[PDB]
């Protein structure tokens, strides 16, 4: 379309998974406002889509992206952050229901980092980093730095992270638990493609509901979490896609899901 | 005894571990009712036996356990299952004071890694892998696959794991959290009789209280769970297998509990 | 100063890292009361500096804290530890504001373990061991021993360390998620050092925030902690040194922070 | 029945509501083991009956339960209260998902105003006291003393109540929040199940999930208590009685539930 | 723009309070909706608004709001809300900074209740009623009503309201605290834009964060609420507000505050 | 003592009571740094005396405390607020493991509630008043005068105490819970130390932990809390007092604790 700083596009088998990649090979994919905005317009058309299912997020082979711009926020006081609500555009990714695939290539600093952890599944190339920069520049994260990333790599390696702002490899981020799975820079879109087509080929209710599932483990506890699991298990017995796949189970067949 | 579909027995040193054996090759252990009661049964025998110190839990060769019995859950609606307490039965692994030992070797497909999680030690086989194909029917865990998994491997690996069906080795559950050691498939059920028999070598009250301790980390804050961790320990100085124990470390000899 | 129990000395560069050793060979430095006392007084004096940034804590090279002293609490009861509170001063290291390195050489059973698991970034020797070996002796941790390290290497290796008394070794606990970095024994002590050099190298309310930012991901959920942490990097706007780092980002040159 | 502690009864219009009360003019109502017993059968009888819909929890006109029975507690220890889980048969009210009103009439001390608490309706006569006077003993409440009437009538009248012992009256339950509504002593029982009646003309699952979604501002945050809300919300439109009602209240007429 | 469900108009002196009154006396002010989305759009201009401080938020003289439009969703299943997120455009009043007054009089039933509870400030004239009928017409409240009432009225009172579907008065609201002030019906307007004006009379910044102290009362614990608390105590000594307070109180003038 | 702004006195029966009076007419006891450092060391006295059970703290005739000291904290800025931790010795008051009784003569603005509250019993007089009036200096409540004040009396009603600064009466704290007791000017520290009397008139370890269990209650969740409830009634059974109160509660005379 007229996007300035992204690519929006239906990438995947029968259309059904969403490409939204970061081109700003100026600033390594800065965070500004513009970006944020339409970013947030590619997620709702997404969302408003029957045909997509899953989306992938990804940037370039260099970096995917180096935070915001610190040049846009370098003339700031607390009255105009306060009485502005500065970075409160940010917090729409984990507001959607459809899974988002994070392919991090290249520099992931300040907020490519926050941005990768909002997702659900974070891929990550062979030559990769991530860091927390902030404390270099008299700041701290205020995305989701450390929040997030405390419960993932741990209470060490994320404190080491942000107090020093050392560079971290795919292989420590998946010893430690941040990415999923490390590909190849040359195939990592593909393979996110290929693993936003397999989430794609199921119900979106249940995804939906698996999803939240899944979210719910960081904001209750153990007794209630499992609570909230036993009831959205109990929720799903009155659609039409859950009928289907036990039938699909009991007689040797495949399952199509009718998204209801 | 007349069990259907498990085996109870008492194994180990002096007869002080408890052995749980599913056997039915017939469904992959399909976790049904009459399993579940049986499981249930065995539980509280092993709980009213003041010989058994811990439990170990195991099923197969090539199949812990392949879920709930998908086969008598396919003509059932939301009344059927909200109304019904549809797998109440389920939560009697964490109402157990004893240290209940997985024994995993072959396929553990939802309900089986759900038994697992539910468990205080994890043991894999070699020959192991760990999923959640509850995406590809058309529902969702609902007795903790969504909870316990997510606080365990990481956010993306139970996202991946959950909207995608994927299985794991047993290598990647040891690397993320999920698995605390790989042993081989023929010495697994041995070295976790070995391993249960090193836990029952101690005070039973103080085991239990241990184990409180530990599953009271994913139930309130840091600050909450030190201070119950703190009075729990206080309320050790008022039994006589800790003078025992302090007595043995500081005479420098073998320690003789009394579980009292 | 004069202590009789652990070596106070300002290392690193400048003079910006304090190091506190515990020196006890006779008792593979045992965390008895004194030497708890002189480790609160040598904390309290490094954060009444303003020439301190970061803080190293560290043993010798056989054992870094063998625990609680058992020769000064066998003779207790139960009424000895509600009234005249024991392990009351324990709670000292998290209220420091600066950052503590913990270098950890050799045992590390019971007390050493919690009082590393305290600090911020923990450092591990090549022969490095850490346990819980309270089950051995009738009692369970007291000083965190079950919560942060239960949300740190996961629940099925933390409930094996409790409720069996085995060690791990130091590639376990980075893989885990214990431990941050695997040194050499001879050359642990130059690393941490070189880590808090570079941790001081920043504006300290700046880490000091970080570092609060951080801890508070264990006391809060993650809802609560993405708006704290937005408001922890709104109350920053007014201070010197992050326009002064914004400024050295910008206009490419060093950044010189006035720590206020 | 055979109960020779209390007295079951189906009372109300239709037999729609259970009547249990306690009979045992000469304890006071003491909460013995026996009486708990026969009170948890009466509870699943009433429970494994479709023709019931809400349970009617009444004493006598003097005394409503006196607490625990202390001639059968006093030679107890820690390893016998501790072990065996002397108060685990005390926590099946609140895993009842039918309304049960607690009607007070008389001395309501100590387990009498835990098992009024643990109800969804208190009504109090006119006659009515609630206090704890377990401080007055040497112990402390441990059935719900300190954690729903801190909750309910506030901090620092539940302080009072649990430091001094004191006896407060009904009218100040009721203006702080203990009880909803007060009645007369001779017509206290009619008026309790006239409110059971008006409770059960409504569709069960709809009465059970709000009984849960009110049960959940005690477990849960406000932020995660409004999705669960939500949730137990959208999981209403596909049962019978929901379109029953909306039917009912579009067309004048009267809505008749078939309770699924 | 042009209203015709409500009516935004900007009272008081100076124009610094903004009114938003719902007329509709042909279905007693249904919450369908375009009234809700008017009501989102009136609440968008009135926060964007630099002259407005407060908002005050009223209905009629018979009936403030009969809820939810159930002539709109009577015809909806679980697949028709759960994947089109009905009542999602009601959260819209809890992310206003700006403090909301709610000023009832007449029939405040299902969802009127839940709009005023998620205001800061519940004035109710004297013939006023609040009631939750939703479990009369086989649903169960979904915006607040469940979590909001029980931790205001007490459990007692809000599983009275939700289960029988009984109307309370203006007293009984507050003497258990649902509202704050009980006002007259003629008069109930004046005193709110009153109210609103004296709030409006200070600093917006430090406004909106005792608002957002009060707020974080119900989302985390009492031992962080009070670092949080704390923590926005000391983000505030940078303004010119403040300063200008203290000074004026020092010297014993008037303050003038300038939003800064 | 030496005290010139706090009067520091043994009073009651037997000298089992502690009174700590507010002497500071000049300023209406203002919670100055000097004050507050002799307030607590009052308070560590009084709690490591054998003989005093119970704190009483109260102030003049005319005036409770009318916050903090305006005069000392005008020239302050966020670097002499985030360090050297300002207000940090005002949580010395809820370390206490004894009871502290609050008498509330006069105004009690600012500090004066937030202390009021901190305090386990609050007793306030016919001529009291309570408020917040930092919005009236353009600051916000620091110490807990928006979370237990919210807690106590409702949402509403702290928000317009918190953005109003308006007072209230001592009837309107009692009907919404605030307070406990109305008791005349001249009279209620003759009532205080009646209750104080009454609370040490027990075993100061079961009180410590009854007071610990009341305080359990704003921190953790209902379950975890009524867990730890269970917990702590169970550890009761370990000290002679309980035994001792139960023998004489079965012999029908009068129990004398030892505090053991
Ligand atoms: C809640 C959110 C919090 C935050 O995110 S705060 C910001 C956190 N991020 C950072 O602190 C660091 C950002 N980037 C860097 O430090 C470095 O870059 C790299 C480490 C990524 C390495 O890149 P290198 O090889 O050194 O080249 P280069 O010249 O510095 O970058 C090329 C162009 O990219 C612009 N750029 C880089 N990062 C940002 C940024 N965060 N905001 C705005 N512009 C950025 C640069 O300035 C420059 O542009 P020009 O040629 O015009 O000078
Ligand atoms: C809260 C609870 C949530 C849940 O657990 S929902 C259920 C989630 N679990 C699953 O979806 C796993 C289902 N099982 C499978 O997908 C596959 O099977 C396996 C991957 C485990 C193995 O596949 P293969 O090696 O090809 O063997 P096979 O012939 O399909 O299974 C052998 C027999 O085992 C029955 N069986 C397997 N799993 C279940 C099950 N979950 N419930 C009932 N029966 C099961 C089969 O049907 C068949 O039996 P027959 O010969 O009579 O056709
Ligand atoms: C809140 C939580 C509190 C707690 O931490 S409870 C206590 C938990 N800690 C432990 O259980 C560890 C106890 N220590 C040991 O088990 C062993 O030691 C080691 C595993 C560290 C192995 O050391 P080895 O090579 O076997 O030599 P050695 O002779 O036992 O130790 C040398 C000297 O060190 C003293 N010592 C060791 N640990 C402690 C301790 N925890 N408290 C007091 N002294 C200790 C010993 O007794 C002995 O001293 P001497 O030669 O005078 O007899
Ligand atoms: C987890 C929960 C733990 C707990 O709840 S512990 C319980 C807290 N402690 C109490 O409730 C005891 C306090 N009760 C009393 O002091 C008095 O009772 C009353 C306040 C109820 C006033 O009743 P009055 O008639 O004046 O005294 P009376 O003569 O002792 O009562 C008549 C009969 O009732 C028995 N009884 C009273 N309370 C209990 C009780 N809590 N447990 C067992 N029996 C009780 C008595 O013993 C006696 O019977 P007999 O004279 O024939 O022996
Ligand atoms: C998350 C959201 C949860 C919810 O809110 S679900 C809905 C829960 N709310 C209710 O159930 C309230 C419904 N009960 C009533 O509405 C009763 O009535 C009253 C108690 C308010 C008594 O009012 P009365 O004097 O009997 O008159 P009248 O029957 O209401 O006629 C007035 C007109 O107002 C329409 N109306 C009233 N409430 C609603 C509503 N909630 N939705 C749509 N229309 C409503 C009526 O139908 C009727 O209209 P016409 O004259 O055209 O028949
Ligand atoms: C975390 C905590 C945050 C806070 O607590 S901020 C402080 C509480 N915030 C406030 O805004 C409270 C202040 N408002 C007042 O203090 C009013 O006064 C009163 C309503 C309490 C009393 O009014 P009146 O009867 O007219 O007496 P008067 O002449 O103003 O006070 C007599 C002397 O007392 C000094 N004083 C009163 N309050 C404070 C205070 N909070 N800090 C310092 N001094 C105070 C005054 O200034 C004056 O003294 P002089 O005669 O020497 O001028
Ligand atoms: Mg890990
Ligand atoms: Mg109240």
């Amino acid at each position: 379309a007229n996007f300035e700083y992204i690519i929006a596009e239906k990438r995947g088998k029968n259309n059904t998974v969403g490409l939204i990649q970061l081109n700003r090979p100026k600033a390594l994919n800065a965070l500004c406002d513009g970006l944020i905005d339409e970013l947030n317009q590619a997620l709702k058309t997404f969302e408003e889509d029957p045909a997509v299912g899953a989306i992938v997020l990804t940037g370039g082979d260099k970096a995917f992206a180096a935070g915001a711009d610190i040049k846009e926020m370098q003339n700031l006081s607390f009255q105009d952050c306060y009485s502005s609500k500065f970075l409160k555009h940010w917090d729409h990714l984990t507001q959607v229901k459809k899974p988002v695939i994070a392919a991090v290539n290249g520099y992931a600093f300040g907020g490519g980092c926050e941005l990768a952890m909002m997702c659900d599944i974070i891929y990550a190339g062979e030559k990769a980093q991530f860091a927390q920069p902030e404390i270099l520049i008299g700041t701290i994260p205020g995305a989701g730095g450390t929040q997030r990333l405390t419960r993932a790599v741990g209470k060490s390696l994320a404190m080491e992270m942000v107090l020093t702002g050392d560079r971290i490899s795919a292989q420590d981020a998946k010893q430690a638990g941040l990415v999923s799975k490390i590909c190849p820079v040359e195939t990592l879109v593909e393979e996110a493609i290929q693993c936003a087509e397999k989430i794609a080929s199921n119900s979106k209710i249940v995804v939906a509901m698996a999803k939240e599932s899944v979210n719910a483990a960081f904001e209750m506890t153990l007794t209630e979490g499992s609570k909230l699991e036993k009831k959205l298990f109990y929720s799903t017995f009155a659609t039409d896609d859950r009928k289907e796949g036990m039938t699909a189970f009991v007689e040797k067949r495949k399952a199509n899901f009718k998204d209801q």
